[PDB]
């Protein structure tokens, strides 16, 4: 057993809260923001040894990343921003660090209760975002 063995599964989005402004301070134009708030997605997280996938699935798009804790890596996010990510383990939350064109934001993975707890932040705007399980 293992780092991150609390966060695999298979997980759907339950809740939402603020995401259309956290979308508009990151930059995101008003159709991506009005079609990617709609979306249900389900996030799928496995480990392989030192390798940790998160997929996310939905009717908007589908994503995936693959990486090591502390090791930089290209992203390509839902929005279709091309970004540099590293993601860490810090106290046993995920913290996801991404930056592109002189920007930054920081993306939080919990486990609270039977939840999984995102919250994402772009300067001082913050948006929760709770999953359970599939
Ligand atoms: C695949 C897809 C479709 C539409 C929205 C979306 O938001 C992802 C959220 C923001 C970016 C960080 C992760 C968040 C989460 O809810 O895991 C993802």
């Amino acid at each position: 057993s293992h780092m991150c063995d609390a966060f695999v599964g298979t997980w759907k989005l339950v809740s939402s809260e603020n995401f259309d402004d956290y979308m508009k301070e990151v930059g995101v134009g008003f159709a991506t923001r009005k079609v990617a708030g709609m979306a249900k997605p389900n996030m799928i997280i496995s480990v392989n040894g030192d390798v940790i996938t998160i997929k996310s699935e939905s009717t908007f798009k589908n994503t995936e990343i693959s990486f090591i804790l502390g090791q930089e890596f290209d992203e390509v996010t839902a929005d279709d921003r091309k970004v540099k990510s590293t993601i860490t383990l810090d106290g046993g939350v995920l913290v996801h660090v991404q930056k592109w064109d002189g920007k930054s934001t920081t993306i939080k993975r919990k486990r609270e209760d039977d939840k999984l707890v995102v919250e994402c932040v772009m300067k001082g705007v913050t948006s929760t975002r709770v999953y359970e399980r599939a």
